[PDB]
């Protein structure tokens, strides 16, 4: 302390390595041509992290408590409100940082672990691999591979797994399952009862929990049950793949909204950083952002609702820690989100040269220190804050992206993986698109999150929750100045028409609690609006509503 | 060593005859303010100490689980190894017999009796001296909980026990007062350190995909190292089957299987699992075949059995079906060792499922005193050897193995039930705890009831399991799986086997089932005129495919006023599906 962050250092042997596709990754780390050393290396690594005591601050409790609960100190810096940069422009940098500071720890966990249990004749070779190794990251947009014995959006395969094969340093051909430290975070006791001051103690009970958990908290069953909720992974994948409510109608082609957005986030063009960065609002064809398909995302795979009125027998409620600010840090797919999240960044700053902190609005964050994160200045020869200017490229942090490193064909790669299959959708259909866009305060709620879900045409009065829901069209999610968010809407609208002799519908729209309860009071500015042309002039055309539901079902 | 005699727990006359309670109550009296927490620390640690111990221990809950069927080993001294006449494996369990509730009770018993010795091991060793004559206390009390899984737990529905849905539990130290641990959980999965298919010989799960003869599953145990619900899928990655989790919240989805339209606006629901158990305990007149079994030997309203309930449950709880075809984002197939006979018995729900399956036994004994191996059927059986479970006969002075007759009064096993030790007010229990909502849901319609019945073959699939769904009205051709099926009524579970001949002579059978069917006729006729609806039926593979080969006898029956001198009103029919769903 202070823990000068630098990212894996520079080596002449390896030039610039890439942080890899955690699918594409475990696939050749598994595979008969590999070694299987840095799938050994990261799990061995990141258990002994997982396993530090809370007064080490490299444990992996201090390191995501640096992003929200239980507002510490951390690197001598003063704490306590978390230390995360969200609904701001500098949402992107403070978070390149952040996951480049988890890489680093794993990376010295790995050095450590070689020196403590690889024989000599291994050393430079595990070593090697270790100097090769960079966080991956989850493509959450990208359909995964499988059998096909259709395409989906997915969870990591190792995100998927309780326990893990892996090798046993000094004993050659032997390996060995052991509980998977990418599965999930558990510690000992309950996170309610830890050591003052890092308890941590919310609508949601996550003092009761022991381990982090996916859809895992639902009201009305036993407190134990929530020490380990367990991995609703299944549950995640679907959510990850939401789209319109009647593509699960006979005849209709699906495409995820996921990664309709991501296409549209990384094909845009025009946008200055301050669009792109953030979902911070002070041009609706301009509100598709970075910070917003990521707050859907956090969202998808945690599970914010706690419960639902009434009687349902299929219960697609549950929450987790991914969806709720202070928390989602403790589970460890965040780490390979956020490594995603970074990805997209720097894809859209080699598409947007220019488009650095340029306009008037962002511009007034650019010189923030993006505490907690020191860095020996070289300029002034002293330990400093990191600023945003200081990762501008990314690869002074000595870690790259494959898209990135070879650009020139970046533009066929960002359709080859998130636009064939908008594009195979849409050309079935005339020439216009459809846009959602969303405005609302983060606060509206006195900081609790919320759900906005749109429809298009009646609205069930009980059930108006997801992709199952009679007449849905998507999400916006208040993962917690105004807030904005852009949903595509082409599609929908084109049912919907069919259904109502070419009409445009009426955005109709629910903010939900965690609860599962209608909120009244909570302000929403829905439109939808119309282009000619395919997105790969918009006009406002249809003004929102807030629609009513069931009484029972009201906050 | 062996033999390993079965007694029961031992007598102890300061607690003469203790209860086996249900599972949630105890868990809850264990965790609640009042509580010494003594019996769940007990049966947590003995638990697990048992599963902890090695193949070569007989006493292991690995080998005690083995003895179900796979790995199909030899068990105290009795031979393993045996394949029915079309010679697939078959392990010592009776299933499709008659013989079927007493087998049972008796294996329950060897768990109880093991458990209870870890127990006593545990104190020894591991409690303080001022502190062990009330943990044997304590221990001696201790019976194996049992899951009522037709009970409401505390809208309501019917759900897995609380214990067996937490990872992890508290348990005391036994030389610290107030202060607990929280440690993984036996009753939660059971895993082993490797997985499955590559176990030291002879012990590896492995299916007949190599063997020379016979058919046991086809589903990836051998690539599971824990027990699992509903998690394996095809077309994900087979590590992902190592641990497939316990998917508790789909199990108690499933368990919650109603008919369809039940989930439209405007419906009261009734769980068909708690309207059938209610009718197996309140109907009289049956005779112990038609009671104990789903075999048939040559009236429908005397084929509702505990077997078949029994086999449900194993479907909802486990999942059978590995895949679909098509597209579906929402996916709810996924298999898991509960719906298999070869490795069900490895999934620690097993042996408290068992457990209330004694205890319905039990209570059905009690209110049909007179019918007991009673009709000429069932007669045949009465005196098999139950094998592999020896004890002592008195009257001979050697060893012998159990036969159902040393099992009917359970009490002489030493355990008891709540409901069978206040035996006057049995009727009433009955009533409380799996009538109130059947007969609240009902009083809102005419006066009459509807039934199905159900007579298939086992061995249609050539021993391959399979499950019959019923609808009332079109059949979704993409869509005839279960209560988010439209049209769907209900369904009877092929929990499939061996013969289990393999005793017979070389040179020397049907099944039925029975589901309620009142109130989804109602709600067909609702919507088409009055018209009585013609049983609409699929059988569906582990695929989610039909298979359009399977032979099926489904029938309506109608009688005048509530169940609470049937007549047929329609036959069943195949209903047909989209080509792709077609096997
Ligand atoms: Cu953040
Ligand atoms: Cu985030
Ligand atoms: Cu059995
Ligand atoms: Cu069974």
């Amino acid at each position: 302390s202070p823990y000068l962050i630098t990212g894996i250092p520079k080596d002449p042997k390896h030039p610039l390595p890439i942080r890899k596709d955690i699918d594409d990754w475990y696939l050749e780390q598994t595979s008969a041509g590999s070694n299987r050393i840095q799938l050994t290396l990261f799990v061995e690594a990141l258990t002994v992290i997982q396993n530090r005591p809370l007064n080490d601050q490299l444990s992996y409790f201090r390191l995501a408590g640096i992003h929200g609960a239980p507002w510490t100190e951390w690197d001598g810096v003063p704490g306590g409100t978390g230390f995360c940069v969200h609904n701001n422009y500098t949402f992107p940098t403070w978070h390149r940082v952040y996951v480049t500071l988890y890489e680093q720890v794993i990376y010295e966990a790995m050095l450590d672990f070689i020196k403590q249990n690889v024989p000599q004749n291994g050393k430079a070779d595990w070593e090697n691999e270790a100097k090769q190794w960079r966080l991956p990251y989850w493509d959450f947009a990208r359909f995964a591979r499988h059998g096909h014995d259709g395409d989906e959006l997915r969870l990591p395969i190792l995100v998927t797994m309780p326990m893990v094969k892996v090798l046993v340093p000094g004993q050659p051909g032997k390996q060995l399952s052991k509980p998977n430290p990418l599965y999930r975070f558990q510690m000992q006791t309950l996170m309610g009862t830890l050591e003052r001051p890092y308890a941590i103690t919310f609508d949601l009970p996550f003092d009761k929990c022991q381990s982090t958990t996916k859809y895992g908290l639902l009201e009305n069953y036993n407190a134990d049950v929530w020490a380990d909720g367990g991995q609703n992974w299944l549950r995640a994948n679907l959510a990850l793949n939401e789209h319109p409510w009647y593509q699960n109608l006979d005849g209709w082609d699906s495409v995820p909204t996921l990664q309709d957005m991501t296409f549209r986030l990384l094909t845009t063009g025009g946008l200055n950083w301050g669009e792109f960065s953030s979902t911070r609002y002070d041009a609706p064809k301009n509100w598709m952002n970075l910070e917003a398909i990521h707050n859907n995302v956090h969202n998808w795979v945690g599970g914010f609702m706690f419960s639902r009125p009434g009687r349902h027998d299929l219960k697609l409620w549950g929450a987790g820690h991914m969806s709720s600010v202070p928390v989602a840090a403790y589970d460890p797919i965040f780490w390979l989100h956020h490594c995603n999240i970074d990805r997209l960044t720097a894809i859209w700053q080699t598409v947007n040269s220019g488009s650095w902190f340029n306009d008037d609005k962002s511009k007034v964050s650019k010189d923030d220190d993006l505490r907690p994160f020191h860095r020996f200045c070289e300029k002034t020869r002293k330990v400093v804050f990191f600023r945003s200017d200081d990762v501008k490229d990314w690869r002074s942090l000595n870690y790259d992206y494959a898209i990135t490193k070879d650009a020139s064909r970046i533009r066929k790669e960002i359709s080859d993986l998130y636009g064939q299959r908008t594009k195979e959708v849409y050309k079935d259909f005339g020439e216009e698109d459809y846009i959602l866009s969303i405005r609302y305060s983060r606060y509206a709620l006195g900081g609790k999150p919320f759900q906005i879900n749109i429809f298009f045409g009646d609205v069930d009065g009980k059930d108006f929750y997801d992709a199952r829901s009679q007449n849905f069209v998507g999400s916006v999610f208040n993962f917690s100045v105004l807030s904005v968010s852009q949903l595509p809407a082409r599609l929908a609208v084109h049912y919907y028409k069919k259904q109502n002799k070419g009409e445009v519908p009426t955005p109709r729209y629910v903010v939900v609690n965690s609860q599962g309860k209608a909120e009244a009071e909570v302000k929403v500015e829905v439109a939808l609006h119309k282009t000619e042309g395919t997105f790969y002039d918009y006009r406002r055309v249809a003004d929102g509503k807030r629609a009513e539901v069931d009484d029972a079902y009201r906050a």
